[PDB]
């Protein structure tokens, strides 16, 4: 089908009430209330429970998004079985602890670093090395000690998945680093507090 | 009853959109979607076409939502039977220069200058002497020249830091100066090309 018209209406932020048993939809300063259904266009389905809307408000499911971080640019660090997604910045000194941090956790996580440029264009320079590197063993040390801009370039080099991690984080919509997601897919906009009780729940 | 439970959904803004005969409404990021109807509880009345959906979008009808201007920081100007309403900063030329082109048209419109102070601390101070004069019968002169500080103030007036009428403004929408408001609603942000035959219509 075909879309006919579109008007950008004066709202700047929306909540989900519930009052009655049911749920309605509020604009943010109150002036506009919408009566109806709510569908999650990411996850593909509805959303009928506060706890599906506070899910929506406080996490991401990256599988349910069919979106697999591996394919991305990436580097991992520990063994655990729980997964910890986090997006980060060569430049980001908040995310040079955040990753100091994570080495105490090896053992109960594996950690999945998604480098990208969110701080300009000498970012982007340093996170294609990285992505074109001939020899990713240390890759990882390399970003944490940023030493990046002097890795070896593979012969060949197809930036498929360097494109596809840059328009990963404008879909998600990440607006700074470091942007954490826990093994449940809570999700820490900057740096937690403490990382270790912050993964372990609820916040 | 009660509201049980509140929860902050990430969306930024809303799009009506319209497809296949229904309306659906649709966040800034394309990820939720939401069917079903919505309500101006400002106005209190539904909105069912996308010409109500561009008319809360692009107009603002104070009577209609309830909101008296004169009760405002406001000076009126003129005598003519169609209200025009012009939110502006003390310390704006072209502001100033748009009352100009107003006093050409005092037998058509009736014009409510409505003054916030969006530009700093000096916009501030000159906006309260306003606000604490006693007498208000030079107030129109002062504002399109520049001299509210030299304006009478009553004895004792304790406004407060923050001036209600930008509170207000800022609420309802009123984005950086001069903003303009038609007699049929239309809005105009900043100085419209030509007022006279803006104010008649697009």
């Amino acid at each position: 089908a075909k879309i006919e018209d579109i008007v950008e209406l004066p709202i700047k932020g929306v909540r989900a009430v519930q009052s009655d048993g049911q749920i309605m939809f509020l604009s943010e300063n109150g002036r506009f209330v919408i009566s109806g259904q709510i569908y999650d266009l990411w996850s593909k389905k509805p959303l009928n429970t506060m706890s599906q809307m506070r899910d929506v408000a406080e996490r991401i499911h990256f599988k349910s998004m069919g979106m697999d971080v591996d394919t991305l640019n990436t580097v991992s660090m520990g063994r655990g079985d729980k997964e910890v997604v986090v997006f980060v910045d060569p430049r980001c000194a908040v995310c040079h602890q955040l990753m100091g941090d994570a080495k105490s956790l090896v053992d109960d996580y594996t950690f999945k670093f998604i480098v990208i440029p969110a701080l300009g264009a000498e970012s982007n320079r340093l996170a294609k090395n990285l992505y074109c590197a001939k020899d990713k063993t240390h890759a990882l040390d390399a970003l944490m000690n940023n030493t990046l801009g002097s890795l070896p370039s593979k012969e060949t080099c197809d930036p498929g998945q360097y494109d596809q991690t840059l328009l990963t984080a404008h879909f998600i919509g990440i607006e700074g680093v470091p942007f954490v997601v826990a093994p449940d897919g809570r999700v820490s906009k900057g740096r937690p507090k403490n990382l270790k009780s912050w993964l372990e729940s609820a916040e």
